């Protein structure tokens, strides 16, 4: 059997609430990683599992500083001859953020797959159980190998760079809209179905094992009316970079636009990305910054704040995101 | 033969380029309305057309007192016995945030139809034609009446209270997923699917007549390592109320948290939506501030400005967004 | 607290697998009704639950003859003082088929739930107890009143003329891509969105009271090479009526028309629907047979069945397509 | 420049009509290529083009041996130094048949590109001359080299193993809901995000030169009352295989089970798909005959017909429908 450890940092799959009929406003990360093992035997039958308890959070806290020592650890990890993937618990809020932070950073090709939960393990019906065995079916198979890194969750299996929370409380929430799943888990057998055409793992240029924190990089809503005063206090508190959650693809308003020439001026690294949730924010010389390709806010946030780690150059960052 | 004014503000319906193959960074709001009623001539057929050039403006540019003056024209149009609808042309980019508002503030059940383009006039299969002719249709049928106000494009009739541009830079963008599309214009025919079971037009108490300036609501967005600066500089700037658009279901970081719990002592209403892009955010008492119910963080802010105008109870504005 | 009646048919709300691994091949229908309450006992508080055994089968094998009885006892229980509503457990394969005919014949405003679940009673995460708690939430609800027929699964309500199951093997499998939910159910609050703009229930003509049995429909598929003999074996059996799942909108080859015209020639009424999953299949003069409007194949069949116990007048059966 | 053939088959895409409103009902096949070439001159700029009018009809006519000869006379110029790509005009209906068979039976990695349009040529709005623009210019990209016979329409790119025309007359209706899009179209850029994850093309071992048929395989669907008697009459007109567009994950009634065992007797390979949409059929040791995997009907049909020009034994086909 493969050797996969499980690597707890919190979250609704280790959340708990009074009542099995409360599935929000619950507790994240309140269980230990024994304590999910426990309660599905099952998994043993897949993999000699060992958990390990990284942290214990709601991913609404999960920090740079924290998922870059998240990454160094899954490193350390995946180095053992005896280890043969990981599987991480993490909150469903922010998993995104993190799965795409270690997909640029993991220098392996041995499976990380992220796992998560949109019902607490306390409710009636809850998805967590599921999930988990599938996520450890996935890091065992020898065909999940050279995927990048992927998050599991009701019956599929997504890239950490198209992968996002598309709905707020629904088990199905985790949707790449126009890229599709990488795969599926149904009947106990795993359906691969597509491979992502980007550069990941173990072909990033990105290395952070000697770092122990990102640049700082922040994220403005576009909007009707948006404040201008938003990017000046932005600019004063120093951040490298500022990802625009733009109206539509990435267009800027006048205000914005008075904004981002400010933050330019300042060497801050202007990334325009879209608020709509989907599609691509193509280059237009007519406006400031740089575009993000089909990368949404919280993606964007991610690459820009790892490009800023190895270069200011404007020109080497945009291809950085048309390649990643 | 109906009587329908065709009120025009800009976009990308009535935008150009020097080439037929420039789909991108064009110049939006550049032609009048004229021009586009002539384009597809067979407008005429369905309707006796009247063109009004309201403005003519990309839609980020768009601001809340110059929609609420759109809002109050097409109120004194529909209040005139010789104009049995309106069509109202918009950019695609902030166009769900006007056509809400207006759903919001025009007293009347005739048709108040806002349509769009995602390429611009002068490119090779322009959508703006057929966008246009459909739109007419949709506000000349007599079985249009009553239903608020709506947004048509790509053969699709969208209600204002949940259709969202979800993709950048597709024709397809505008989609309600969770609430599906009023309905659809297939072969010059109109088939309804759907009312909208929530309050609007002739039954909302938002009365706007006479108002010149709307409450001050701003927009930050939730994220790993969000910054609690943020909040310090909309409450100096004096916003009245402040849309979070959260993680997940409105989750917050203890950072989000330390600056709803400033604004919220400073009498800043705080509105907790997603940036998601879908579903429901439901309330939860351990957590400061309100929450948007299944408006995105754009919709919300129309709302929350609306109910500004009537009241800083937290409780009759809540119940708006449950009911709205 | 409500009285809500649980009318259980099978499938695999009440199926069964000796291992709780096992999410595919497992044995429907083989728990009873007081087995499903009893496991989930959250719903007695919710409302006055009496579980009825209407029967036991895998949905495949539910026939218009036993639905006929299934829409004829639910008319009965409605008609009593003492019944608020009721819940119909039933197979997800052909739930949609269920769930329309007693859309079309219930002559009642009273709440008519239909409840199902993709994973077996016995799996990990298995969805059922949710899914039922939902449902019996949905069905005591006086807000759910005059909806129509719908169906609740996975935190969504989905009318009965829209909703249908579009993945073999998903738990988020139940959508209405065009059409959107009615509501959804979330934190233990139902979320209205939609009320269907078609005729159903208590103002449709459809009473079938007095029959045993129904006017026979085949379903032909539509794709290259099609032959014409499965149209005249179809003849050959008495079929009244066949509904075509075509290409396309509802497109036919020269063999399909062949076929197509030898029916009609015949007194069979042609039916042209699609294959595609979605949309309108408009009217066409220059084509054979009646087109489908947005009913798929599974719904049409259903609505002409229920249409030829009443006429054979076609103009007559289009415009109950176009209203249904 | 790249050499691009412009292989022209007919559809809407060559469609015309008397008006500019008339989007239905329209006559496919009815222009010539040179026709549809000289409409959208820009395709010009981006490769040296050449027409060659293959055929002019409506898909829905299409047939095995013609698309048999369409694979050989792609391979035929694929084999040329002078053809770099070729783009295949095909109307809409059955262009996932016609793409999937040419998938699997061409031996090449230069870029097999299908075009097709939802509006007639003459329509307002018309998508063709945009969608050919875009098939000209991925056929003729190096990016584009190896990745399967795709399908490109409204700003995507789809692989023909995945894409499906979903609804019935929408421009958007091409689409793969679980798998995505290979890459997308926008600013005149091709964004590549997928390779999928199967065997075609150059590794195919399906060899079609030499043959003027195909085994004879129809499609057979599931519903409530599914007769026994389309199995026999099937069986009676010597199908090699029988593709059952199955409720739900393929689910059979005893009907169909009866139907199927006869079959089997006589030789027919049966094959369980699904009429829902989407997903994957999965093994059942239970049911009669092989599972489809996540191959719908109509691809089934395609991959069936060419697995008996190999062979007849199960166990060898059901390992292509989990390969190809
Ligand atoms: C429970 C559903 O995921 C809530 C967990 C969320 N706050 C997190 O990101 O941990
Ligand atoms: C063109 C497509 O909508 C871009 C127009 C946009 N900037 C606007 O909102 O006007
Ligand atoms: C289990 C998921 O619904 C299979 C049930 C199906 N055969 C039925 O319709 O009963
Ligand atoms: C026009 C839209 O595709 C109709 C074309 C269709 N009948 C075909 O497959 O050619």
């Amino acid at each position: 059997l493969p050797n996969i450890v499980i690597l707890a940092t919190g979250g609704t799959i280790a959340g708990s609430a009074a009542t099995g009929t409360q599935t929000t406003g619950y507790k994240a990360g309140a269980l230990g990683v024994d304590t999910l093992i426990n309660a599905v035997p099952e998994v043993k039958k897949l993999a000699n599992v060992k958990g390990e308890q990284f942290s214990n959070m709601a991913s609404e806290n999960m920090t740079g500083d924290v998922v870059l020592k998240l990454s160094q650890r899954v490193n350390e990890l995946l180095a053992r001859d005896d280890v043969d993937g990981v599987v991480i618990t993490h909150g469903t809020d922010t998993v995104e953020e993190s799965a795409y932070f270690l997909h640029l950073t993991v220098k392996s090709d041995k499976p990380v797959v992220f796992v998560a939960a949109m019902r607490p393990a306390t409710a009636i019906s809850a998805d967590g159980p599921m999930n988990l065995l599938e996520a450890v079916r996935v890091a065992g198979d020898k065909q999940s190998r050279g995927r990048g890194v992927m998050v599991v969750i009701n019956d599929r299996i997504g890239s950490a760079r198209y992968i996002t929370k598309t709905n707020a409380s629904t088990l199905d929430t985790f949707r790449a809209n126009e890229e599709g799943y990488l795969g599926v888990i149904i009947g106990n057998r795993i359906y691969y179905q597509n491979r992502i055409d980007k550069l990941h793992t173990t072909r990033s240029v990105f290395d952070v094992r000697g770092l122990t924190s990102l640049p700082k990089v922040d994220i403005l809503y576009g909007y009707q009316d948006d404040p201008e005063y938003l990017y000046d206090a932005a600019i004063q508190h120093g951040v490298k970079g500022i990802v625009y959650a733009g109206m539509g693809a990435g267009s800027v308003s006048v205000r914005g636009i008075a904004g981002m020439r400010k933050a330019l001026e300042k060497g801050v690294v202007v990334m325009r990305s879209t608020r709509t949730g989907n599609g691509i924010v193509p280059p237009d010389e007519e406006l400031p910054g740089l575009v993000s390709d089909s990368l949404n806010p919280a993606h964007a946030r991610i690459l820009l704040m790892l490009a800023l780690t190895r270069t200011s150059d404007p020109k080497v960052i945009q291809e950085y995101f048309h390649t990643y």
